[PDB]
C-alpha cells in the first residue's frame, strides 16, 4: 500500500524494496503525497531560499560520442563554437552585475581549454567575490587539481546511469568505472560534487532507477542534477521514447528524500518536456534554479536536445525570470553562495 511505503519513507527505512515500490505505484494519490513529502523535507532542511547558479556553455565542441547527447563527435550538423576567454569572463561579469552568486562554466570535452585557460578564467572569475562550478566532463587528475589550486569551488559531473553495462554502451569512449573515478577524485580535492542521472534512457528499468537513487545516497553528493532523457535528431537515439516527467519528478522527490541537505536543481530539461516543469520540479523538492546566461549568437547552439527553452528571449532575461520565478513560487532568491549546509544526523 501506498501508505505504508510512506510511512518507511518518513521513519528513513531506505530498502531495496522501498524504493522500487515507490518507483512502480502510480496512484495520483500515493504520488501527491510522496511530493509533499518531499516539498515537506526541503522546506524543513535548506528553507525557501532557491539558489540561483549562472550558467555559461561556454563551447559545444566535444571529443566524446555519447549517444544520447546532441553535441556528440559524430554530429556534423551542428555548428560549433568558441567563445574567448575574455567574453567567458566578462559574460560572468555581467551575470554577477545582476546578482548571481554562482558561475557554472560548462562545454563540451573540447581540448583547447584544458587545463590552463579554464585556470585562467577560473581566477578572473573568483576575484568578483563569487562561486565558481565547473562541468567540464572527464579529465585528468592533474587537471582537476589545478582547477581547484585555481580556485574552482564545485564540479558537476552527472554520474548519468549507474548500470555499468548500459553505461558503457551509451558512452563509449568510457566507463561508469571512469566516471566514478573522476567523482572520487573531485572529492578527494574538496570540491562540492554534484552527480545525477537521466531518466528514461532506452533500455533503462525501474530497478536501474533504484541503484541510481542508492548510488546518490552512498556517495552523499552535494548536489544533484536529474532529467529526462530527451530524444535528439541527430543522434542514434533520435527514435527512441522521451522520459516520462512523472517518474523524473519522483526521482527529484526521493533524491531529496534520501538527501534531505543536498542541492537539487529545477533542470532546465524538466521545463523542456513539460511547460512549467521548473516550477513544478521546486515544489517537489529543487531548490536551485540554473538561468541559462550564454549569450547570442552561441546560446542557439548548445543543443544537447532539441525544444530547449530560453532560446528566443534576450540573453539577459533569464536571471529576472528566475528571479520573478521565485517571487511567484512564494520563495526567495539565495542570500549566500548557496553552498551545501549539513544537518548531521543519525
Ligand atoms: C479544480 C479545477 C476545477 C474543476 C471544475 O471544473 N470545477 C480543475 C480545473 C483544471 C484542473 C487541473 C488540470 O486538469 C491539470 C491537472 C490534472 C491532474 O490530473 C491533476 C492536477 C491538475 C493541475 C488539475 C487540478 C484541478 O483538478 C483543476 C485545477
Ligand atoms: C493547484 C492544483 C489544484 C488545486 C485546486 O484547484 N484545488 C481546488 C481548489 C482548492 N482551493 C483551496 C483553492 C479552494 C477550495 C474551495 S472550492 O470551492 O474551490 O472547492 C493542485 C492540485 C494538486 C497539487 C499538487 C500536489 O499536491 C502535489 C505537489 C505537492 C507539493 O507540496 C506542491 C507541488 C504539488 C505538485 C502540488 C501543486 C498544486 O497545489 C496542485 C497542482
Ligand atoms: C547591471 C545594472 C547596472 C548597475 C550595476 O552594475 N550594478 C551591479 C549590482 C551588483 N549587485 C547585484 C551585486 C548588487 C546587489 C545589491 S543588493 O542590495 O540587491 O544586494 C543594474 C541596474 C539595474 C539592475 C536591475 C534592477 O535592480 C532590477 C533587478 C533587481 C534584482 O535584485 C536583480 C535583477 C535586476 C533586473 C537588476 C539587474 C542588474 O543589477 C541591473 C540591470
Ligand atoms: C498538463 C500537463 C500535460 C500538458 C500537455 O498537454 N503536454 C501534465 C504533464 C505532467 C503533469 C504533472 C505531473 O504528472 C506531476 C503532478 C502530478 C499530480 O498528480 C498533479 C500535478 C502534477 C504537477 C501534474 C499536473 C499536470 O497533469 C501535468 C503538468
Ligand atoms: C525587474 C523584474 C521585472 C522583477 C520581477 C521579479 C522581481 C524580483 C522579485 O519581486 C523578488 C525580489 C523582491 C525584493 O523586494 C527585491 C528583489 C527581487 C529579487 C525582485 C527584483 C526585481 O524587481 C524583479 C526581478
Ligand atoms: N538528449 C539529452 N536529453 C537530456 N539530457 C541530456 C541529453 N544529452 C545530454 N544531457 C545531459 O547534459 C549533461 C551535460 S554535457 C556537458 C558537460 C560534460 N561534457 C559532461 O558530459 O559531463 C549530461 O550530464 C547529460 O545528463
Ligand atoms: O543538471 C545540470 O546541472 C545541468 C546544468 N542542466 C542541463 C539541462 O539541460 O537540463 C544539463 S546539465
Ligand atoms: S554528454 Fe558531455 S561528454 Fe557526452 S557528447 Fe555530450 S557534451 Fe560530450
Ligand atoms: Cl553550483
Amino acid at each position: 500500500t501506498g501508505r505504508e511505503i510512506l510511512e518507511k519513507l518518513e521513519r528513513r527505512e531506505f530498502t531495496r524494496e522501498v524504493l522500487k515500490e515507490a518507483l512502480s505505484i502510480n496512484d495520483r494519490g500515493f504520488n501527491e503525497a510522496l511530493f509533499k513529502l518531499a516539498d515537506e523535507i526541503r522546506r524543513k532542511y535548506v528553507g525557501d531560499e532557491v539558489h540561483i547558479r549562472a550558467i555559461i556553455e561556454f563551447s559545444n565542441v566535444c571529443r566524446k560520442n555519447c549517444l544520447y547527447c546532441g553535441l556528440r563527435r559524430d554530429n556534423k550538423n551542428l555548428k560549433r563554437y568558441r567563445m574567448t576567454p575574455e567574453e567567458i569572463v566578462e559574460r560572468a561579469r555581467l551575470a554577477v552585475q545582476f546578482g548571481a552568486k554562482t558561475i557554472v562554466l560548462q562545454s563540451g570535452e573540447d581540448p583547447y581549454y584544458m587545463p590552463d585557460v579554464i585556470s585562467d578564467i577560473v581566477k578572473e572569475i573568483k576575484k568578483m567575490g563569487v562561486a565558481v562550478t565547473l562541468s567540464l566532463g572527464e579529465w585528468p587528475r592533474e587537471y582537476y587539481e589545478k582547477w581547484k589550486e585555481a580556485g574552482a569551488d564545485r564540479y558537476l559531473l552527472r554520474h548519468e546511469t549507474a548500470n555499468p553495462v548500459l553505461h558503457r554502451k551509451l558512452r563509449p569512449d568510457t566507463s561508469f568505472e571512469n566516471r566514478l573515478n573522476c567523482l572520487l577524485t573531485l572529492k578527494e580535492l574538496g570540491y562540492e560534487t554534484g552527480a545525477g542521472s537521466m531518466v528514461g534512457l532506452p533500455g533503462q528499468t525501474i530497478d536501474d532507477l533504484v541503484d541510481d537513487l542508492l548510488f546518490l545516497k552512498e556517495h552523499d553528493f552535494d548536489m544533484v542534477g536529474i532529467g529526462p532523457f530527451i530524444p535528439h535528431p541527430d543522434t542514434p537515439l533520435a527514435n527512441e521514447k522521451k522520459g516520462d516527467f512523472t517518474l523524473t519528478l519522483k526521482m527529484v522527490a526521493l533524491t531529496r528524500i534520501l538527501l534531505p541537505d543536498s542541492n537539487i536543481p529545477a533542470t532546465t530539461a524538466m521545463g523542456t518536456i513539460v511547460p512549467g516543469g521548473r516550477e513544478i520540479t521546486l515544489r517537489c523538492g529543487a531548490n536551485v534554479i540554473m538561468p541559462n546566461w550564454t549569450p547570442s549568437p552561441y546560446r542557439q547552439l548548445y543543443q544537447l536536445y532539441p525544444g530547449k527553452i530560453s532560446v528566443f528571449e534576450k540573453d539577459t532575461a533569464s536571471i529576472p525570470s528566475v528571479m520573478k520565478m521565485i517571487e511567484l513560487l512564494g520563495r526567495k532568491p539565495g542570500r549566500d553562495w548557496g553552498g551545501r549546509k549539513r544537518v548531521f544526523e543519525t
